[PDB]
């Protein structure tokens, strides 16, 4: 419940402001999660997204049937075949628990500020301006007098006056018009609904596991026990699938340290979170959560409305540009697009400008000062493995190495290096198909699948050759190689011939 | 052309995320410039804006007659009378030089990507999809082949192919529909139009000076000579009016150091600036300009689209919230609202949430580390005056003083203190009506008018009494008093009785 | 029991190594305590000592009658009359408790390593190589088997084998010859003898108080209660006399924090201390005690064998030069001469080279880094008085002020400034005769007596005039003035006319 | 001509002051050069010196025949045979150029202050109190009026009044008695005598090279060309012999940077240097030279009068203790004993206490802060080799490794590690007999001879086994291994079985 959030020290020159950036968009360090939807169902669009900087594909299971998502998944596989050097991570976002209003007698009601509104748990009641149903049966046992209830993306706020067994009575706090089946939020209240419904269970056990998804973004995580429940559900079958809790309400913030301990990474669901804490507090939660994830070496995705005005316009606002840029400078591993790619009119443009902003933000980071801030903020007894990973980053910066090459079966070594944020690419070499796609969630890590049961030096030399072929390294460069993470080893190789 | 931009180190606690802020909105340090328009012409609205955190009123002279602005000005004076403790600064924003397209034969044209378009300097030609007039007579002598011309808020880009004496021939780079008399931008080209037209001259000499405006925001400043031209035009009559250059294009960025040297402060016109440099570079210019202004002790206003989605919605996006917050953490003195207050549907809501975001951002600043970053970055031989101002800030932080009280005729002393960013309010005491309204542009400075020819100790004691009455200080607090800025003096007073 | 001892960061140039220092020896910051003796009983010698840098005169009451010391004291007063601008502090060093061997049948004994030696408490027994008397009657109750007893300046060590009621039996650990009535030490044993004997009581009540001594250096302080006993003995009559405990054994080191809390300053009796802890540990105790005294703002005197080889030679060894220099860089307020001035053949030469070494050491101190080390190491809530004293030092360094002028009745203000180690002289102005001589123990403080019941500005202006006359300041210099230490005040004055 | 000399930050606890140190004296990091003489000609004494901490044997060729030194050398070899794990470096100190007075008619003269003295170049003239011969034939062409001439260890100073072709006329500046053939010094004058005389040539070519000496300490180096002359004289035959210039006068200080560039290390001849610069300046030259050698990674020996009072007493003074201790904290690689071991009465005691002081000083060094001071002070583009050596030191500190094992043919790798001052021992493994004895001059490096043409892993494993047998490492320890210094490699090994 305390974080000394420190920005990456920035160095900004006139040259960077004035000279065009002409580097490959996939050379960026920050990775992009793209939500798939009708606006990018074509294989042609998906290849264009790949070329624009897409690294992780998000399947939002709040909507759509398994066949709708399976058809999208298969078109992703074809795009993957035409871009075999750009291995994409596959992320399933659970629908999770929802609270909705009921139906209305005349399809719409005009709630008046000052008036009073009854919220009943009989979801079959046709509502009017005086009384509306709520799908959350335990609403009356969850809210207390004085609690605030938000309806329809927070367009209406209601103050709980009385609670009874099958209904609650509120005061409407502002006037607004609302329709049927609108979302509801219960700020500062723990929601007593299953983190994983049978619907969610089916999506995980019969889509995520069989289709080979790499991440589960678990909507509305409120406790470390929610994470353990999902881990147990995945079982040995899904044990290589990473669980990424979505922090969406005050419970998730209160228990963040313990949620993060059980997790493989975090997604900041900023939109939903702004309907539980006040909007002006969301930037504080973003910066605190990013800083805590940085300190633990756990990857974090910043999500929701980073380029929202791009759902219609081909260029973003000045605020959205700094939002993406500052999330990078804050220390995020990934940034996210939702409607900008799933349904908007400029999906390729959105990913393209997002990649360009990331490149500009990354270019101004002071990496020697970033490194020292991390080193000074981490507990003093570190493991041998972490100290060697640390020395790879240090050494690379001191000699201006073009690559750190990490040989890693589980990904552990590459994650330890990524924790210390080197200015050069981390090239992770793994014989695990899972590891090679799971490491995408970490800033600055690119992976190559290699064969099992190979000599370490053969693998490193093969990797250096591939790196040359991909213009990731050239003759006369130094590269760091780290492996064995009992002998943990750091070596420096000059690229010759 | 080099700035080691460093964020204010932030400290974020769970308490700040979760507990409501219940302090007066006018207690914030960051000041708000509000653009006046039809959406806030009522005296009732203007008083509501004052209470919501408005500190400087912007009169945008791009539109409106002197009588339209004079009627607004007089309604401001009445609002000022009902809020006599909230002295507002008055800012005139010059129309300045503009470039517009001409008229169209059928009111609209559909420009097709790949096609070619002739831009003529005969502003009387009725245009079609092949040929359109431009109001800038020296366009052909200003652009060269390869230059890019933006039309209609950058919705169309054109590449200059040929230049001739009275026209230019371009290639349309993307398809779009455009109307009549649309704005144009000439990225990376110096615009050879008068910084101050006879229209601008009339507004300055016959509105700003007579009506008693405190700032001129000079649109489209491209050089230090533009500033000197305006200073000379103001003459001895307007010598107390501060000139705030608006940085809007690449010329302004290239010559920023010399523009800043001649200026009293800077406004970042981010919207217009994003149509001259690439959008993804605007955040770099913002952070560089804020950091350079901080280092010089010159005040800076961050302007354009900070809460743009609020022109229609009563709540902002997640990106706009971080934009306002990060501009504060960047080190801006003021933030600005344009259409959000002049024409939008939620002017009071916009100022209100802007003030709340500022309060949240200011609360997480680490002030001891902010101070040390400034001290370490400033040239080593400082004046006696600056060293005493420095010691007031240091001393206040060390004893947790509630106020620094600065007695200052010109404002110079208060500006030196503001340069070092104390965590407590700076209460500037001046017998100058001009100084008392001009200091509003500096973060954290509040002013009180006092009588001339008074003993220093009488003034300080009167100020402490007024501070108690305004709940800015209480019995048992320490306050710093600084004056004489040859004997420069810092004293610490405990509040008793 | 923990100190992060940090040297003053040093800056050493070739110019300082090669160019002669031609400044007044009394301009140094480090002050010199000189032990008075037959080698400097002449008024002519004492004036020469003053001119060579003597600041405090030590009267060692281990030897001499009151008339011997009174005759010396009166000759000091005459030297003082011929140097009226060089006010000297007067320090009485108590004989305190001693432990001595007894008499010997044939005046000498040869103790053989491995043999055994009986130490009896009948001080009348004439001793031989097998059995020698000890003046400490409770020796057998103080030492335990395994304790080490040192005899004759540590030339013989003995291991306690058995203890009985009136004697102890030891093993001689090395061979040596010893005479009669030699000193003894009991390492790691608390000595149960009165801190103040009737002899010491007489010297304090009938010499120190009547003659107007400014300091009592209390030999062999072992506890905070020893200090309180001396404070009570001084009573209201001697309440302005400062108590300077001499740390001489392990008890004093163990209880150092609590001894320092009750004290006005510390003297490191390094010679005696090296006969209680191992010689190779004395430098650790020196650096720890100096650093703890620096942190508390209490003055410390480093004493014993700093220029010992000068008792006979006119030039010191390379080790003695670094010893004086490093004690300065360690942070000592004063350095001390004992036999080098009281009995040696080169008293004037010794003080002269000591002053020169101090000047060289002080010149290489990095004062901005010294200040920051102190500031970073002191508890975060400081008083108003300390913060203003701090700001005087800061401000002086930033503007290169030639003087900090402190108006102070008790000396408190001047001590707070001295704690932060300014590079310029601290000129303390006091109407107290006691304060004006007591502040001599603080590095870098020079005092001027002023009249009582004077306006502050009259006093400061008079002080500036005197400073000009003494070439401590010149026209065009800045000086800091601090007083009122409820209004505490710091002012900067430029010297004109 | 500028060094920001910074002490090693020290941490001093009560435990270190009070608890005895019971570790092996040869476990210290600082190495001891012992001057061999009649006081330690016995093989029994030399073995005792080894056990007390002697690391380098100094043969002072200012005195003695080749047979005298050869007999000593052979007795060293026998002591070496009885201590085969303690490989000693062999250092030849050249007589070099000397200036002496002539003979006297009555064996002694009493020079009177104020009188005048003629110094003639006819070395055959029998001198009196008015006229004395000088062995330096070019004296009159080297000194100018105003130069100071020192005679007989600086006991007499003379001011040059006139120079003529075969004599100089001086004024005696102080009275003293002098004998025949006394040393002379010419402060601030370059001495035009051969750095290497035929006598010195014979000692180098017919003792140092044939007997296998590892270092030449070249007395009275005044320029980089002196070093190059010695390097050329050594030729390919002596190319593995390190040249250690002795800095002894102002010329050596002025040209120190260029002398150091050509050198393998530095010896500070403090005694002789105090007769060329003022005594109070010698500590400045010591700290500057140590700091410059630290920054370059060149080893430095601090020499002369560190424990001088031990030539007669069995315990040192308080000043000599801090002198040894502060030279360690200053950053010296070696400390030196001259008469304390060659002729004194307590040679074993002197080395013993010197080792103990070194241990105490080394124990209080803050190594993380020492490392950061070095890293921050070294030029930013370092080699791959230096960055890997750096990472070994970093990694060792972070995991608390017990050893850094460096495989090195030339010693280069071990010197790069030693430059960064690890808190653990550096165990250098070399197949070079020369390297294994030359690395002794570097603080904290211990060597083991290994066979040529061995696999790296076999060597490291053999070294770990030997380290266990010598109690330098135990099961459960981590050790760093570094080799290959194109692939430079750092590995961490845990000690098992
Ligand atoms: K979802
Ligand atoms: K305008
Ligand atoms: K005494
Ligand atoms: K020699
Ligand atoms: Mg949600
Ligand atoms: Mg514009
Ligand atoms: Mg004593
Ligand atoms: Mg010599």
């Amino acid at each position: 419940a305390a974080g000394a959030s420190m920005q990456s020290a920035a160095n900004i020159t006139l040259r960077q402001i004035l000279e065009p950036n002409n580097v490959n968009l996939r050379s960026k360090k920050t990775h992009i999660v793209c939500t798939l939807g009708p606006a990018c169902k074509s294989v042609e669009t998906l290849v264009k997204l790949i070329d624009a900087g897409m690294d992780i594909c998000r399947f939002n299971f709040s909507h759509g049937s398994h066949e709708d998502h399976k058809e999208m998944f298969n078109n992703v596989l074809k795009a993957q075949e035409l871009r075999p050097n750009c291995l994409l991570g596959m992320l399933l976002d659970t629908k999770g628990p929802e609270i909705r209003t009921g139906f209305l007698k005349n399809k719409e009601v005009h709630l008046k500020e000052g008036s009073k509104l009854k919220l009943v748990t009989d979801y079959e009641f046709l509502g009017d301006e005086t009384c509306i149903a709520c799908s959350y049966k335990k609403l009356p046992q969850s809210v207390k007098p004085g609690n605030i209830i938000l309806i329809a993306d927070g367009s209406v706020s209601c103050k709980v006056l009385e609670t009874h067994e099958d209904h609650v009575i509120t005061e409407v706090l502002n006037s607004a018009v609302i329709g049927e089946r609108k979302n509801m939020n219960l700020p500062n209240v723990k929601v007593d609904l299953p983190i994983i419904s049978e619907k969610d269970k089916n999506d995980i056990l019969n889509f995520a596991i069989p289709m080979g998804c790499n991440f589960i973004a678990a909507s509305f995580i409120q406790s470390a026990d929610d994470v353990r429940l999902i881990r147990n559900l995945l079982g040995p079958r899904g044990r290589h699938i990473k669980i990424i809790p979505k922090i969406e309400n005050i419970e998730g913030i209160i228990h963040f340290d313990k949620i993060l301990a059980e997790s493989d990474g975090i997604m900041i669901a900023r939109g939903d979170l702004g309907m539980e804490i006040s909007p002006e507090k969301v930037f504080l939660a973003q910066k605190l959560m990013i800083s805590k994830c940085n300190l633990q070496g756990k990857p974090i995705i910043t999500a929701t409305q980073m380029l929202e005005s791009m759902t219609k316009n081909p260029r973003p606002t000045r605020a959205e540009v700094t939002d993406v840029a500052n999330a990078v400078l804050d220390g995020t591993d990934c940034v996210m697009l939702s409607g900008e790619t799933a349904g908007g009119k400029f999906p390729v443009e959105a990913v393209t400008i997002m990649s360009k902003i990331c490149l500009e933000a990354e270019a101004c980071i002071d990496y020697k000062l970033l490194y020292q801030s991390l080193v000074n903020a981490i507990e003093t007894p570190i493991s041998v493995q972490e100290a060697v990973a640390r020395s790879a980053v240090e050494t690379a910066e001191s000699i201006q190495a073009s690559l750190i090459i990490a040989l890693t079966e589980t990904g552990y070594t590459a994650r330890l290096i990524a924790k210390y944020k080197p200015s050069c690419t981390i090239l992770a070499l793994s014989a695990s198909d899972s590891t090679v796609k799971c490491l995408n969630v970490h800033r600055g890590v690119t992976c190559i699948k290699v064969g099992s049961f190979q000599g370490t030096d053969i693998v490193i030399r093969n990797a250096i050759e591939i790196a040359k072929q991909r213009n990731m390294a050239k003759v006369g460069d130094s590269v760091i190689a780290i492996h064995g993470i009992g002998t943990n080893l750091m070596k420096v190789v000059q690229i010759e011939l």
